[PDB]
């Protein structure tokens, strides 16, 4: 069963990547990004549900869908995380696939279909990039950490104050690539990622990837980042902090003061 | 002679790309980026000067070099524009090659060796990406423009105020990829790029690329962005504004108030 979930997840990613590649970089003059997202989601759902008709699927547009009233297994998908990147021709958006068992992610994929880079996290296994194991790196102190976040403008209210406290303490704050930064963290090239306002379809896949690489990912209070997808779950936004090194993670929590 | 300059420039880029690819993503535990930069520069200079022994070369580390007291032709190079991207494993740095005749760029290359994307601007020709012509796009008003800049933190003093006036007027401000944003602008996926603090080795190659795509690139006063490389030229930093559409460019100048 487990390796069957992985095989189907990879089939889904393969289909999404072909769809996305058809539409990427077509807009130099419904928009291609909306067609691409919808068509990619459909391609993924189709192969998932053909294999697993008792499973549910969750997506931004259609919300929860399941042929039954409830499901033990829920696939939570974002064909294009990083729409602004996609729209502007920057190949650092990603396709995110998560499978949840009883509300907990057991598999996550971050796929960059232009670069042909696929990170796969599976509970029980070390995370891989294109089939090869990866690991986070150690970091001596927050002052030595390379930090990413998507944009300085995606922090509102009290969250902006909190971000700034961490931002001012790191080696350097870098910007602009959505899920891709978490992939880099999982491969040991980035020490910290701090974001505010992520929907569950844009973080659940990250969890197995990062944890299975040796990293840490929580909400800004240090609690488990969780979203139990269900017929009534609300796709609200969460604050995320991921680190390659647990000591860095704690220093970040202490600066956020959330 | 002209097509000979292009052929040699491409040879230089091919060599740099192999060197860079050897070192990219090696640092997950002299640094690889410094070895890569030095070795790539050496590879480029070697083939340039083997072909053109009367030419000069200019680089960050070694400054002006020429076997003669003066030169009509000067190659101005940056093997790795976007060192922070390189160091953190993000494949959006670029290799920049410019050839100047009497101080004016006649050829520019933006090469992304991981993505295998090469933009070439040559005076007299339309700009190409991987051999295919590209063009900028029209934009109706600054309020519709997609803007890129590397980082919010790379504006100091009065330049930060000026950037903010433009930033607040565009459709959306996006961040994080150095020369790559100018390549996207040249291909018609980005409308505006506004940066402060660019060395001449990080802007001269951009000029033929953007102009030959139909765009506009100047300093923040709208004057020609120029740097006459010479035995005594000083590699200071410049403010740059590039637009796909001349009307947008002028609206940006009016907001910068430089
Ligand atoms: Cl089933
Ligand atoms: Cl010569």
């Amino acid at each position: 069963q487990l390796n069957h979930f992985s095989d189907v997840a990879n089939k889904a990613a393969n289909a999404a990547g072909d769809v996305i590649r058809k539409y990427f970089r077509k807009n130099n003059f419904l928009s291609p990004v909306t067609i691409a997202d919808q068509s990619a989601e459909e391609a993924m759902v189709s192969v998932i549900l053909d294999n697993f008709p008792s499973h549910a699927v969750y997506g931004e547009e259609k919300g929860w869908r399941c042929k039954q009233d409830s499901a033990d297994y829920v696939w939570v998908l974002d064909p294009i995380d990083g729409t602004k990147s996609f729209i502007t021709g920057k190949p650092l958006f990603g396709t995110l696939i998560a499978l949840l068992q009883n509300g907990t992610p057991i598999l996550g994929i971050i796929d960059q279909p232009v670069l042909k880079e696929r990170w796969i996290g599976i509970t029980g296994k070390r995370t891989t990039l294109n089939g090869q194991e990866v690991s986070t790196r150690t970091c001596a102190d927050l002052s030595q950490a390379y930090l990413y976040t998507t944009s300085p403008h995606l922090f509102s209210g009290d969250a902006e104050e909190a971000f700034i406290r961490v931002r001012d303490k790191v080696k350097i704050p870098l910007y602009g690539c959505d899920c891709y930064a978490y992939a880099l963290l999982s491969s040991g090239f980035v020490d910290l990622v701090v974001e505010s306002g992520l929907k569950p379809y844009d973080f659940l896949a990250l969890i197995p990837v990062i944890e299975g690489s040796g990293g840490v990912i929580t909400d800004w209070k240090g609690h488990q980042l969780r979203w139990e997808a269900s017929p009534l779950s609300i796709a609200t936004s969460f604050n995320v902090v991921a680190a390659g090194d647990k000591q860095i993670h704690q220093q970040a929590l202490d600066s956020l003061q959330w």
